[PDB]
């Protein structure tokens, strides 16, 4: 599913995504728009061999099994196939699992390169939250 901006702001801040770790609702509607384009099924192979999934591109490398990427640890315990889903819940869990381990939305290169720094409230403006 190929979600709205406004729409999948209202959803993220459902599943509890506004302010989470500090982060604002912005952060992680930028995030979206520049990891996925909003788009649920993406998906993206990386050299080491790893596939990033979803509207957040959670890797297989550590976050997901794929049954493709060896020795790649499964930290939020899922299919990477359930980050593929219309209902984001599953990529929301794992990505609140990802911010806390340290290193925050860095973790995130699209959000580090795109969205870090510049006015994030922009991507929720007129928005009925």
């Amino acid at each position: 599913k190929v979600f709205g901006r406004c729409e999948l702001a209202a959803a993220m801040k459902r599943h509890g995504l506004d302010n989470y770790r500090g982060y604002s609702l912005g952060n992680w509607v930028c995030a979206a728009k520049f990891e996925s384009n909003f788009n649920t099924q993406a998906t993206n192979r990386n050299t080491d061999g790893s596939t990033d999934y979803g509207i957040l591109q959670i890797n297989s490398r550590w976050w997901c099994n794929d049954g493709r990427t060896p020795g790649s640890r499964n930290l939020c315990n899922i299919p990477c196939s359930a980050l593929l889903s219309s209902d984001i819940t599953a990529s929301v869990n794992c990505a609140k699992k990802i911010v806390s381990d340290g290193n925050g939305m860095n973790a995130w290169v699209a959000w580090r390169n795109r969205c870090k720094g510049t006015d994030v409230q922009a991507w929720i403006r007129g928005c009925r939250l």
